[PDB]
DNA sequence: CCACGAGATATAACCTAGAG
DNA sequence: CTCTAGGTTATATCTCGTGG
């Protein structure tokens, strides 16, 4: 209900494999790894997006100020 | 509680300028609009976290399956 | 399920002006 | 007076195979 790794919360969501949220995003399974592993702060968030899809959750971005909220609203991957 | 552009939010603070936020951000105002005028899709998810810091707000990413939700939190200096 | 090697383009970055 | 847009350089993110 809180994580610092995405493989944390894939294991969180059921059996799901690291070849198998590779095969639903149209790319490799070493990519997978290499994800998980990387720095999210240096991930792009559609790459991220792309996965959290994969586990067929959404990824929701709020940019908060204390009233004034932003909720960020932008797909479309190469 | 907007949805679209960057800039979008800073012209919707205080009418700061991409000078004084690539300033807080201590890279240069040209920076500031290639990153407004990106595809956030293709934009680290740190530089966003960067730009909405320096603008005084908090990114919150959130990656939400149905009835439980999953709060990003990675945070160690670069 | 990670490294081992391999290799794109473009993200993140500069400064110096040029369009709005 | 503010942003976009030349003109350049590059570190690693995003890709891949196959084999620790």
């Amino acid at each position: 209900v809180l994580a610092h790794r995405l493989a944390e919360i894939r294991k969180a969501l059921g059996h799901a494999r690291q070849a198998d949220v590779a095969a639903l995003m149209g790319v490799s399974q070493a990519r997978v790894s290499k994800l998980e592993s990387g720095d999210l702060s240096h991930t792009e968030l559609g790459t991220l997006q792309a996965y959290v899809a994969a586990l067929g959750g959404h990824l929701r971005i709020v940019a908060e100020f204390g009233e004034n909220t932003v909720e960020l609203t932008a797909l479309e991957h190469h």
